[PDB]
């Protein structure tokens, strides 16, 4: 007897703290999650964190695919450190990337690991959430992601039905297979989540891990009929949404570094003020790596593009 809706409110405006979990270590990205970074994004003004957590290189591969404790334990570390400075949390499975290009092999692992996530925090405060599964895509089609988040949900509920589930979309988790998405019909307690970062080869100039994104490097931002493409977008997420009664969390939209101060700011503030205005919760793709917003060694935000996501 929740209202998802409400949640999405709790939830409101965060930021993902990646590069860290989600690495192959901790660390291997630069990122280590320190427990006072959970007191800069309070006193700054947020209202949940998103942690991507890679739990496929921390768990047995043979079954019962059991979750290394250690890692589990260090993931307590940060779940209570967010929830002491009041913040909401979003925790998620990102970064399996054999079981996106091989679903059917690890589709059995996968709802094991979220057996036992689930189980390991099904009685935490109600304002911790629980992200499916990071920008599905490769062979991890869209029809076929319809059918692995029905039992990743199966696999939830039976455990509890008192937290929120996060249901992304597949082809890498933006607007392109948003249509193609299918959340059954008997969950009344989940938010979907999209990827915003559109001007692709504007947010991504320069992405070593995408290939041929050297060809963006030096794009800018802030047009015309520049504003009026993306904001067909978001009407079309908000039609999606009227008509399927989900509410929306934008869980990453950022620009990368290499991009310019000036149309990196732009972009942001216009994008974060569409998702205000349709009512959308959503997190900045990360703090302080490459596309951050607080600077670690040297503890000083870009207060403008703070500014940007802060109301
Ligand atoms: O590859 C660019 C970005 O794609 C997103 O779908 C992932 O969630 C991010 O972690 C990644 O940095």
């Amino acid at each position: 007897g929740v209202d998802p809706f409400e949640r999405n409110k709790i939830l409101g405006r965060g930021i993902n703290i990646g590069n860290a979990l989600e690495a192959p270590n901790e660390g291997d990205w630069g990122v280590v999650i320190k427990d006072e970074f959970f007191d800069i994004i309070k006193e700054a003004g947020f209202s949940h964190v998103r942690i991507p957590i890679r739990w496929s290189t921390h768990a047995y591969a043979f079954p019962p695919y059991k979750i290394m404790d250690r890692f589990f334990k260090r993931v307590d570390e940060v779940i209570n450190g967010a929830l002491k400075r009041g913040l909401a949390v979003v925790i998620n499975i990102h970064h399996y990337e054999e079981l996106m290009n091989d679903p059917e092999e690890h589709k059995e692992r996968f709802l094991a690991l979220w057996k036992q996530i689930a189980d390991r925090y099904k009685d935490y405060p109600e304002t911790l959430f629980f992200e499916i599964l990071n920008a599905p895509h490769g062979n991890l089609t869209p029809e076929k992601w319809n059918e692995l988040l029905e039992e990743a949900l199966k696999v939830i509920r039976s455990i509890d039905k008192k937290h929120t589930i996060i249901i992304g979309t597949a082809e890498w988790g933006g607007i392109s297979a948003l249509e193609k998405l299918s959340v059954p019909k008997w969950e009344k307690n989940s938010i979907v989540t999209i990827h915003y970062y559109n001007p692709f080869e504007f947010t991504h100039q320069g992405a070593e891990w995408v290939e041929g994104s050297e060809k963006w490097l030096g794009r800018k931002w802030g047009s015309p009929d520049d504003q009026k493409h993306l904001i067909e977008e978001f009407n079309f997420i908000e039609e999606w949404s009227k008509k399927n009664k989900r509410p929306i969390y934008i869980g990453e939209f950022g620009a990368y570094r290499k991009a310019d101060l000036e149309s990196r700011i732009k972009w942001t503030s216009f994008v974060v003020r569409e998702m205000e205005k349709r009512r959308w919760s959503w997190a900045y793709w990360e703090f302080c790596s490459g596309f951050g917003v607080y600077d670690t060694l040297r503890k000083t935000w870009n207060k403008d593009l703070l500014e940007a996501l802060i109301g």
